[PDB]
């Protein structure tokens, strides 16, 4: 089912969509990624009444926008008038695939202001942001500019048209409440794709999802000099018609935190365009070549009966919960060794850390396979031709005199490089602090040293990968195509954007129900496992009964049959367009209309989701 | 040297140049492909002043051009004019490189004026064409309509032109005749490309060259009932401001048969863009690739040692000099056997015949060479992996064991269907007549069977090189390419388009003085051999001489080093400038000055070569 | 699950397999690609004590069967011995993927005792073969060939061991007729690929299938005077230990033909590794640049919208039931032209038929597609060129200076190519004879002239797809990869063949409940068309009523959206195991052991199928 169609009997009646965050044009997180590609079906149901409301800066602008002139008189009278009234803004087509038009203010070419303002603020949110806060600064004076541009867009626009504000993180809070205070006919929206307390919360605390009721919010933010950062938000969030986060997790942390059930969810979506066994075989056959030069003089695993997991996103050792799948790894080589299982797991660790270079063991096994490649390469060749003129003449190969002296010193040479005593290395860099790493000190800590006796080899890359790296020549899309199962046993993820492309892209992974793409998944999917997603419960289990769990679903999946694989790997490719934004655009467009209906119940109507998105047992299970 | 600054001080006076040719959009022969690609330079001299005047065919029209609208008034007053006057005249554009205007004519629509045009005719040239000539009615009716066609665009042009009208056979000569005849003021070029007795007199006589001077040409013509065709060859040479020549030969054969020294010659140039040693070397491994087919069980000569002849064209036996090639090939066949020579020559005839289908043998072996091409890949794979992944794991491959049941099965079978033994066939087709056929009873006659003692391998193959061809997937020039040295010892050879295009792909070739490309690089080259380029003397030699010169040639080709037979390539290959319009335009231009001149001496005066287009010993000779 | 795992309680106590058929290493008929194809299982469990007994052909011999010595000295003995008794005899290594032992006979070089032997024959089974049926004569020499030599293995082996003779066809029927009549210690199989009479009845016949009961064998045989050659069929399925057939409907054909119920089925199966999505993309999108060609000037329907169905095999318009593929064609035709459908269905009729050439139009449309094809990469590696050219320098490309006056010229010049009022040809070569075409006639009489308002075009291709091929560049497993829909509403097919390869190809296929495939699948798929095997029923139904029933078949497969088809071609995909030898070898594993049981019930005790092969879905 398509989007444009959702909610149809809605009629915007000529409104106009001003998305605010900070991220418009300029990319400073994950929400930019969001707001870009929504912006295709954002714009598709609003055309060019639709404006994201970013901030100026003179890369974005450089790189992503075209400056425009208003393409209404409304919008040229505003920018005009407050262009001379001592800001700075900037309008413009943000080139990307939506084409939206962007409203960019330069916060800093507004800055005289931020005292009159701040105070300003404070009369009216009683909100005062500390001047050592760039970011809160920079908040407000992004806020007090949205709220002016809208202001003096209502006021300089004859029809006076219904004005949807979406404000994205508090950043934009700031000029939410102040749309609020002035009173002007704004239908608001408050999305949060992450509780500014949750991050500090679940980092430092033990727990903090079952102490979320036991918080003490202000205080809470009071011991972390961000009590101003959280009034935003929280403000915010209150002072919006619509409240939404991205996830069910996130709005369970927003209930608990900004003391506001969302009014709804609205998960992330995704441009499934942008990204299955045919490009899954190449890659697999890719992240082969590469095991096998890390593994050089120690290949005496079976690479068909080898599984490829993968961690990826942000090095945040206990937030991805990569402490989780080390654990997880350790138990699950030690089920693999005392089964006498011939399955080899090598799991990858794709999380950038500081590191010096390529660790010398690694890039020489990359070279040595690139050897014995070549060497294998030249011989086949010349066996090949040797083959066909000896079948040409009607003679069958003496196998002896296939071979020549040449050969033979190629294939003795590639023989000697082969030689290693050294076990293949956990890392494939050179950490700046080996003993302070937590990937790398736990797998010292838990036993995997890519040993032989070790069912599963885990190879820590603390580092992007890139198609220019010598080593793995893959970027990151075709390397996870590659791989088996990822893994992302995250504690706090508001959104799962790891696991989410990676299901976009296919791949089997593991969640957690902590997680906003799990619990996104977990409620789309009848039996998530079945279709290559494994929610692991983080909610209601310890840390150690997690990492039972985890073992359970790698073990399981490394049970399955190469057939139970494939069919498992077919559901999880058919899971794409849940991720869709043809389908989670829904969301927001029923977002907005709530947000329309409660700003001016006289003009507009709402009428209350997954109809057509919703995936039971396989009928094939 | 480019080709507008060739007699840049000759100013056009905005003259008009109308080139009339029965081949203007309709393939009827060889002066098509000269007419398409010397457009391109004439309309760069000429602009949008030049006019390509052909006959209407629905066929030309439909593919080749674009039906308009003329952009000049004058040009628009006469085709609505000679449209309303009883004739169906066309204006167009030809879907060409040079994009030129058409004036294209209908001569069946004006065929009710035939009785009235050839008896008018009658009155100004004493020349009656006989009913039952289709080709001479039509040549009549068209050069009546392209001389009404120019009287009627002078007179209904105020400016009153100069026109330059450029003849190009005795199918266009009519309408010369009839502009010299009415008296309009037009600049007349007559080019022929072959002398219409020429082809009579070649076929038939046992020698023409020598007899050129004791032929009555009159009489001659006469007895083949073309009296009509040739006196209307020879008044549009008569009739004829500039009469020109495509060869030096053509220009003497028209001497003694059209009773007139061409004013120049123009040799048929190329537009050289279209058409050279990893080229060759890929087209001669699928020519090796070919030949290990065809030759399937008798593939005991070394093909790095194999040098592949050919001679294409059209299957004129005689004319094109194929006796000649055989038996210079069965002279070379003794010569590389008696010298004990491990070089073979695969001599292929190009020459399209009437054939029912591919020889069965012919088939067979190409299936042969694909089994054994693929046996022999499946195994060097298996081999291939086999042995990488014995030296993954530091071992030496035991080559004993590295071939399995499997792969010798399928050896074995190849093996099998390897044998043979009947001699690899001479024809790759099924001739119709195999027993009339010319070049497969001489080569049954001189005893070249493709056995194992001919060094001399011989494959007619009496088709058309396709890229669709089961047999050869290659098309003609991609197989040229991959062949050494083209033979074309031509008797009969106004212009060798064969050779031509041979050397423009940098093929060394073997052509005659007897040959227009022959007699034009004997006069451009001062060590033609050096260049790739055998002018074999077939004029002053017995066709017994000639056969030995050429054997000579075959011979000293083959003794050639492949250090040698590379610097004769790169040679052949600086020769292609010559053959380019932007070289042999010069001609056409001089040509159409000369004419210029001598129609309108009062404003044009001619200023009378190869300048910067002779190759002198190469400096590393 | 694998094979060697199978009935692994059975011991075979060093017996020996002699596998007879005609078709050992000479390819005349189907039943070669199974003997080849299960060679390698059948060896596998028998190691050389398998030995695939064939009649001499000297093609055979030179492309396909290295000669050799016997292994044994038992073979080496009992060769020599019939070799110098005015036999000739080869011992040889077949060169197929199994590397089986055969034992080839000449046929020819014994007929000195055809008369006495076919008298010998009639002595003891009571037929008598005809002079001039050279087929049948040439079974008679070929089974006396067979039981000579293994009474002489037998008689020329110390050890006795246990000797299983599988007899296919009933060209081996005599052989096996024989080791009955002579007593000698042979558990014997006979396997019917095909019963003789119904090849004859499913045509001659008005109906075949509904009147297997009503059919007089004996008389029916006798009015197509191929009487003995029924009874030789009926006398090796009647003398055999264990009676088998390759397929269920051939089990109901035996029971009310040859007059014995099979005691076991062994379906055809196939080596699956010698054969899905992207192999399938590349495959359609030739298809798709054929059809263009095909379709030059008249393609103003949606590509992405179209299905690829085909019927492939054998001309044989009503076994194959490509009269009922056509009828339900042009009833999906008015289907989906009547709802108004974007979809089009190009169905492709691979069906060889005597072709003088390829049709003008199909080759003209050919060049026009590639000319088009060339034009629009030469005018865009143009374009990219001066589009890189362009944004190298920062600037923004001017459309309209972006093409010049040459490729203008080019680009009308293929226009001028792509004009043409005639309709696409509905067969792609030129027919020796059009009007006796049962296709084209069935084309022209419902109205399928590949016209823009039909929704369903139809393209009888009347030759084998092949690589080497002109027109289409593509051989036949590849083409069917690229197909949606392979359609074999056959209502003679003892074994699918076509049907079955186009199933482990990973396509979706319409059988039919009277092919041996179709049953096959319907009895262990649990919803076939779940799996994409749709399993029209023919045998319950009037041909009429069967042209429904597949209309309906094709017009839910043009209702699926891409999401329903590709999750169909998933699991059709998943049924390639239930036709690998690997699985289906397990039934003639079970048809051995029950013969040995049978002849030797001492020595062997059969213990009895589709255990971890049924799909429930």
């Amino acid at each position: 089912p398509g989007l444009e169609d959702w909610e149809d009997e809605f009629d915007l009646e000529n409104a106009v969509l001003f998305e605010v965050a900070w991220e418009v044009a300029n990319k400073v997180g994950g929400i930019y990624t969001v707001l870009q590609t929504k912006a295709k079906v954002t714009g598709d149901e609003w055309g060019d009444n639709y404006f994201l409301v970013g901030p100026y800066t003179e890369q974005g602008v450089r790189t992503q926008v075209e400056l425009l002139e208003a393409p209404t008189p409304a919008l040229k009278r505003t920018l005009d008038s407050m262009n001379s009234k001592g800001c700075k803004v900037y309008f413009g087509r943000w080139l990307i695939e939506g084409g939206p038009l962007v409203v960019l203010l330069d916060v800093g070419a507004s800055a005289w202001a931020l005292e009159r303002w701040k105070g300003e603020l404070w009369d009216t949110c009683n909100i005062g942001v500390p001047w050592y806060d760039r970011e809160a600064n920079d908040a407000v004076l992004f806020g007090f500019l949205t709220t002016w541009f809208l202001g003096e867009f209502l006021a300089q626009s004859e029809e006076k048209p219904h004005v949807v504000a979406h404000f994205h993180e508090w950043l934009a809070g700031v000029g939410l409440c102040l749309c609020r205070a002035r009173r002007l006919p704004v239908a608001t929206i408050f999305t949060t794709h992450a509780t500014l307390l949750g991050r500090y919360l679940c980092a430092g605390a033990v727990d903090f999802y079952n102490n979320l009721e036991n918080f003490n919010v202000d205080k809470e933010a009071g011991e972390r000099q961000i009590y101003h950062r959280y009034c935003m938000e929280r403000a915010a969030a209150h002072c919006a018609h619509v409240f939404t986060t991205v996830s069910q997790i996130t709005a369970i942390e927003a209930q608990h935190l900004l003391k506001r059930k969302p009014d709804i969810v609205t998960p992330n979506g995704l441009n499934v365009k942008k990204f299955f066994q045919n490009l899954h075989a190449q890659s697999k056959a890719r992240i082969q070549e590469f095991v096998r030069g890390h593994f050089y003089g120690h290949l005496d695993f079976n690479l068909d009966k080898t599984l490829y997991f993968f961690i990826a996103g942000r090095y945040e050792f206990s937030n991805k919960g990569a402490d989780v799948f080390l654990e997880a790894l350790a138990r699950l080589n030690y089920l693999l060794r005392v089964n006498g299982s011939e399955q080899t797991v090598v799991a990858f660790f794709i999380m950038p850390a500081r590191t010096n270079n390529f660790n010398v063991e690694t890039l020489k096994g990359q070279a040595v396979r690139k050897q014995l490649w070549d060497t294998a390469n030249t011989v086949k060749e010349k066996f090949g031709r040797k083959l066909y003129e000896s079948l040409l003449v009607g003679s069958l190969p003496d196998m002896n005199k296939m071979l020549d002296k040449e050969d033979f010193t190629m294939m003795k040479r590639a023989i000697f490089a082969t030689q290693r005593q050294s076990f293949p290395p956990v890392c494939t860099h050179n950490m700046l602090d080996d003993s302070s790493d937590p990937i790398l000190t736990t797998i010292r800590r838990i036993g995997l040293f890519n040993s032989s006796a070790d069912r599963v080899k885990v190879i820590f890359h603390p580092e992007f990968l890139s198609s220019t790296s010598p080593l793995l020549p893959v970027d990151y899309e075709e390397f996870v195509r590659g791989c088996h199962l990822g893994v992302f046993p995250s504690y706090y993820e508001p959104w799962g954007y790891t696991p989410a492309e990676c299901t976009v892209m296919g791949i089997p992974s593991i969640s957690t129900n902590l997680s906003g793409f799990g619990c996104f998944m977990e409620e789309h999917i009848a039996d998530p496992s079945a279709y290559g997603i494994y929610i692991l419960d983080r909610r209601f289990r310890s840390l150690d009964d997690s990492c039972s769990q985890l073992t359970s679903f790698l073990y399981s999946f490394c049970q399955q049959s190469r057939r139970q694989r494939i069919i498992q790997r077919n559901r999880t490719e058919r899971l794409s367009d849940l991720l869709d934004w043809k389908y989670l655009g829904r969301y927001y467009m029923s977002a907005r209309h709530m947000a329309l209906s409660k700003a001016f119940p006289e003009h507009f109507t709402y009428e209350p989701a997954a109809q057509g998105y919703r995936y039971p047992r396989p009928a094939s299970v």
